[PDB]
């Protein structure tokens, strides 16, 4: 940013601090799990935020271990197309650790615009039981 100097405003006489719940990995052929944390404002208001965790999926970024694999680069990430490609090749195959002989992979080097500061959004995203209406 060109603005700089962030850090939101804070008020003394807080109500409670961020309480974090345990992330639900979800599970389901590699599904995105989420964690929910909530806090009360200084004037005691229900504040909440949800985070997305990581799910251990089969076949990770480990194209080798006891086996031998080399990644080569015919070119560096292409910003013009916002794409990146890399080639790999088997250097040695073991008796109980075999590898593919070559791999070619292309992954978008760029990304779509993903805002960091989320708006208030729909507070009715999840159905909740608001006690005594609003106190009246």
């Amino acid at each position: 940013g060109k603005k700089e100097k962030p850090e939101k405003k804070v008020k003394k006489s807080d109500c409670g601090e961020w309480q974090w719940s345990v992330c639900v990995p979800t599970s389901g052929d590699c599904g995105l799990g989420t964690r929910e944390g909530t806090r009360t404002g200084a004037e005691c208001k229900q504040t909440m935020k949800t985070q997305r965790c990581k799910i251990p999926c089969n076949w990770k970024k480990q194209f080798g271990a006891e086996c031998k694999y080399q990644f080569q680069a015919w070119g560096e990430c292409d910003l013009n197309t916002a794409l990146k490609t890399r080639t790999g090749s088997l250097k040695r195959a073991l008796h109980n650790a075999e590898c593919q002989k070559t791999v070619t992979i292309s992954k978008p080097c760029g990304k779509l615009t993903k805002p960091k500061p989320q708006a208030e959004s729909k507070k009715k995203k999840k159905e909740g039981k608001k006690q005594e209406k609003m106190l009246d």
